[PDB]
């Protein structure tokens, strides 16, 4: 049926369900469904419901200004979420920057905060770290987020959608981190543990964890990871845990034209000195040493990005190849039982595929 | 010394002085002075004391999305407050409209609200009618207010100017109402007054202030009176006032296309067919009636609106124009006893200098 | 004479004369004069002789491709020269600037390395530091320096400019530094000072040094100072003396988005606990608490920075205010016997005039 | 399987190696492959190698600014290298040339010195003359070329392609001329014949090589020979030969405007005005009155010149109907025993096809 | 007083009353005032008054669209009225003709048809031949006037001018003719007189009347005059006269391409072969001959056509240097006592200044 009326059919058959697949692409994914992590879901539920009842997700004092305490519907804290829209560069939607070059001293994409966020996990989780937060790309919708003057006019009226959604604001594409609790400042505890030191046993468990760090941090290349950045938890009677928390300035696209800019400041610390142990070599070796795994995570990350407005192929292989690069410094310095001080002051390098 | 160095000295410190001028006019303007009122300036400084103190306004709760309460550093309520920027069309800033016409059904100026705001109660000064609560352009910085991502966060880093003043968030020019205490909507106590009726004194007293109230509403020709947009005030043991409280959608540049559309909704209450008292006669007709004083009180709104980034001269002529044809028509109807109802039947007239 | 023959034919005196000063505005700035500094001219000659000789300045190897070691006419070097066209971004001639925000992240202005480079010394004499060698903006032609195409080729033919001067390849603006003997990277003698330590005497001598580098390097707000990048000569049989050699990612124009980033390394030393001696107080004190002295800083950088074709007065007052706060901070510290490392842990200020 | 689901995989199949192919079209262009000779690309190979031991092509000291001697590993001169971007008109590359007549008294295409040089080889070969040195089309890298400042230092980074080669500056297309050993200017020996001359045996042989010479400029239309710019080699105990050595001015699209303009400098040498010998007749005649000698010919050109990011398919046709012209001269000339003198005195055809 | 506070209040008084004079030429003009012609000012005023009153000017139904019967408020006919923009190219009213040729087969300009109108009539007043009955430029409105949508309905509500004048529909400029009573067509006459001649005196009279209309259509080089186009009026018992009427399609601005294209249909005419008499000899030769007359012609013309919003000076030249032509031509055939016929066979000239 090449040119039959049989054919025909069936490509109308095609248009227009291919037509309503993309009417109903913007409700599809503000449903924020995760069919791999049902327990991640489940918590963004508990955000919804809570926002329904009226106990919204609140600024974060003396944060920046784009990110939120979500509260579940009992106003425990459950997560951080921090809107697209509301970073510093979340101005100047209209893609500008094909027209700005056709630069720059910036080294960082203009405004995917929360997919740095959300990629910090990503890389997280495919390492077996456990030490980010799950963190992920969603939806949501509160009085307490920062909308224009329109937005919050357009919806006083009554709206429904057509299965009769009541429709207030817009909801906001953002990050969604899990709060977790307990943790003090990073440099908080180390200093306190250059009065009383850890027994030994404590302080083995927190340079594994503090491995994990460096090697998180080093592959996505963090750009902005002080002493206060990441999280210690610790309870007497004896377990410690890190969490690395804020990563919304990481997966660069070129070096910093410096070598000075941007340090990892826990490169200072004398944990920084020790060796990489045996431990940490077999977990991540057999991963990034392997051209598949690597492959794999560029595959997913390339998900991830693409989900952008903005998303930009060029800028996308730069990132890459940075990241690359990374990986290829960190292999090295696993094999060779360099340390996380040794590995930060080798020469940054650049792979181009 | 007309082509001296004496002279060309004093043409530099003409020039640098009107330089500096220019530089100070922002600054000027957000320094909130009222020689002229100094009771309404004290007002402002409370509620800028408890912005200081961190007794912020608060968004009023089912109304639009652009007004507050005004609180002092004690927590009363002081003042209503509305932010050119958070109306309606408070976006599109840089003048598109004469892009426009070289349109259209709508017969109001785009973001001047606040201004017909003010310009209310400047005609209610001017003409003695007491009943909008004295209401100026105000500017005013609080974290509050609907600001941009880029505002809220250039704001985080500590600012000074120079008398070292600390700058937070830039302040938002806007309208100041003074708050008035007891009222209701008008409609609440009308139909009160329609099971009870009032004794005839109150009642008499009642009708005097709605004269006023008509006055008002016609020669700034309001498109969005409502039965429940005006307030009165009755305390039993005997006074009642009117308070005129909404005048944002006033001071049109045309008439209406259709007649049928906003109407004084007070023209359907049985107090419209009360033909005019001679109270309100000799008050009005003194002053409308004799040219200099429209010259004078069309200075005063010329006055008023310039300091609008989009003043427009010819929409000012426009909206001008209409309010002489509704002076003109309320001088007849004032001459020829007739009632409010006979005065919103008389046809629309515009009058051309 | 206001309108007649004789004034005409004044005016036309004038005319031709302001003509001719604008053509050979250029070949003015060539000639390298420098009153205020006779010997820092002849230095320039010696490197314009050496040129002549055909003794040319040379790249330096394992430096940024952009700088030379100019050599007087017996091979000795003499400076450090740094060509404002062979920056980074040292093309994007046609200010495209203004275009682009009618952003960003980036905090330097976009290619005037060598102004800041300039600067520092111009700040240093001001300040009586004595610490940054003599460097200022100077024009030099060589065939080392990288040139066009058409540069390289269009200078081919003999060329005269009429007092019959021979012309080359055009002469290149730059920053011409003072060349210092016997110095080493800064953390090549503190780690050797871990060891061994010094003599008190040369040590007190040492922190003298480096309170003055501290001061330069706050007040210039320098984007890029390593521990590697300060020199510090030390001769055993005893002087100690620091210089301040690599300042062009000076004067930027707003603080950095993080505060993490562009840190000041020698902050991290121990030198950088103690408190701020007697004698650096009383020597910067009573110029940086003084609004004249400021004020007079601030009109020489205008002069300086005033001489780029790209400059921008928008950015210079950015610039000022930046580094206003900066002073104030200085100021504080200064006054409250704080340390290098708590001045730079006191929040970042603006300071707008 | 015109609608299949095998097809659409077949043509997705094609589609990502055509994708690949054009991604790895630079990277295979600078691999710099010569299956047709063997020995030119041997040369080439000692030449990347001499770079990579750090012995770069040096300036050539008293000719253009954009021609290099290419040595071995030993250092010897093993060619001559021309980049296409270190040509006087080399800048702008953005076509500008279709705006400009949508002109010109100028006869060459605008930047394509290279491929002239390239193709007067051609030629060479396909006539047989072997008097120029085999040149070709060659990318290479060297820190003595001529670069931007940006490359410069965008080159400082260690950059690795993925097999994992490094990359420093980028590789420069141009033409590499096999170097000739022990030649001089042609005017040094013809002049040195002039007192001596020649044994008539050897003095046969300058002829019949200059003939080559005259049959080679002519075809080509060569816009540049003077008798400075070829070159003869003669050593007493006895070969004499001519090398032809710049020609990267030929192949003009056409006649100059003026016949007195770009004369073939050896018209006026008394060896002009010999009859064409029988040698020349029968080695060139044979070849250029055949149409598919000339189809063939004219084939290869084009597809040499297709390389240049400039080709211009409507300046290639007037090329060839240039070369077509000269081509007609020539067979007469060669058919009635005509001299170079008469030759060069004909009238200038072009031949549209 | 060259720079004093006398002089700078002198300078806005006349600033504002040179601001109110321009915004005052609309209505000046629209007032319809004739000091040189009290008797054509008062049929204006029968017009408006007959308007008022509700009889309005009818359309000349097998005329052209565009021209109406004006009548008195007793219903008489009093005047032929044609606006402007009611002509066949009376849209495209912003300019376009500059653009158009920075053309063209036309020889008149665009929207001037009221103008020719008047312009006959200018001519003939000058000249004293009493043909063209008065018309001038003249501004009405009313109803029967083909308005656009929007006039129409703009103009329902009442509109007062600030001397409380009412505004009703635009007023629009045309022609303004007096209204000629009991004429024929030429033509319906002139085959009259062909059957019956008539009587010499009578015909003498004819003849008289006829050299005016050639003396007037030659030198305003009519392009649409046929034998219906003009008319006589002649009652038996004895005058003859003829009117000149339709003028709308003259002053062209260069002869007309063919000499067959736009004859003057009388001069087929018997008539036409008669020769000038001495009566309209020595009317129009001590006129025309005479540079000053037709400079005085030729500024009132100037006058009358600056008018117009698409006045154009360099049109106004070329059609002034028609005219002057014709004034030669018809100075030589009126001393040569050549016909009419004679005349229009003379070659066409321009007369260039
Ligand atoms: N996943 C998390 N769980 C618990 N606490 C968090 C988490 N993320 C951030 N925080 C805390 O809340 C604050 C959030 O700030 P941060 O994540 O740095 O973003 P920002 O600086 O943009 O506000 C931090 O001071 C940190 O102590
Ligand atoms: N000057 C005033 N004094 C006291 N109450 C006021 C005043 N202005 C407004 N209100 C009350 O607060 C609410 C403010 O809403 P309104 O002035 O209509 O603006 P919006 O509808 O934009 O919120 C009204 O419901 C009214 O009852
Ligand atoms: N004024 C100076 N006197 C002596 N040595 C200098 C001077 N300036 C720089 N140098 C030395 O030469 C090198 C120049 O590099 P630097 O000034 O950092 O610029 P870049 O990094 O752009 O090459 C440094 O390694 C430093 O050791
Ligand atoms: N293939 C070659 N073999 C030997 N010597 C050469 C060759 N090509 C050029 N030369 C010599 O080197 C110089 C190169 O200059 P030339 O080829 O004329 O180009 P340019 O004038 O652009 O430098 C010439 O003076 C010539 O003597
Ligand atoms: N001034 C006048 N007096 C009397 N009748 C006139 C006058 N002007 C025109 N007419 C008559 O009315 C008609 C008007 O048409 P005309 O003037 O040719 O313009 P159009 O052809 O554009 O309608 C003519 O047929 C003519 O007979």
């Amino acid at each position: 049926p090449l040119g039959s009326p049989e054919f025909a059919a069936q490509a109308q058959a095609l248009a227009a369900q291919a037509a309503a697949a993309a009417h109903a692409a913007q409700a599809h994914r503000e449903r924020n469904e995760f069919p791999e992590d049902p327990e991640f879901e489940a918590v963004v539920r508990q955000a919804e419901l809570a926002i329904e009842r009226c106990i919204f997700p609140e600024r974060i004092y003396q944060g920046s200004s784009g990110s939120y305490f979500v509260k579940d519907p009992q106003g425990r804290i459950i997560a951080v979420f921090k809107p697209k829209n509301e970073e510093p560069y979340g101005h100047l939607n209209p893609k500008w920057t094909k027209w700005l070059q056709k630069f720059g001293r910036d080294c960082l994409v203009l405004n995917q905060g929360y997919l740095s966020e959300a990629g910090a996990s990503l890389v997280d989780q495919k390492l077996e770290l456990n030490i980010v937060p799950r963190t992920k790309v969603v939806y949501l919708a509160s009085e307490t987020f920062n909308y224009s003057a329109i937005d919050r006019v357009k919806s006083r009226g009554k709206r429904l959608a057509l299965r009769f959604n009541r429709i207030g604001l817009p909801p906001k594409v953002g990050s969604f981190q899990l709060f977790v609790e307990g943790y003090k400042d990073a440099d908080y505890w180390l200093r306190r543990f250059e009065a009383e030191p850890l027994p030994e046993n404590t302080n083995r468990q927190l340079l594994l964890q503090f491995e994990r760090l460096v090697v998180l941090d080093y592959i996505i290349r963090n750009t902005d990871r002080g002493n206060d950045n990441w999280l210690i938890k610790y309870d007497c009677p004896p377990v410690i845990k890190v969490a690395a928390i804020d990563n919304g300035l990481a997966f660069p696209l070129k070096h910093p034209d410096s070598w000075r800019a941007y340090p990892f400041y826990w490169a200072w610390l004398p944990q920084a000195k020790v060796p990489f142990s045996q431990e940490i070599k077999d977990l991540i070796l057999p991963k990034i040493s392997d051209p598949n795994f690597v492959k794999d995570l560029e595959e997913d990350l390339y998900e991830l990005f693409k989900k952008d407005p903005g998303f930009d192929r060029g800028q996308f292989h730069k990132q890459i190849a940075v990241m690359r690069g990374q990986i290829l410094n960190l292999t090295q310095a696993l094999k060779d039982n360099k340390s996380p001080l040794h590995l930060v002051q080798m020469p940054p390098v650049i792979v181009e595929t």
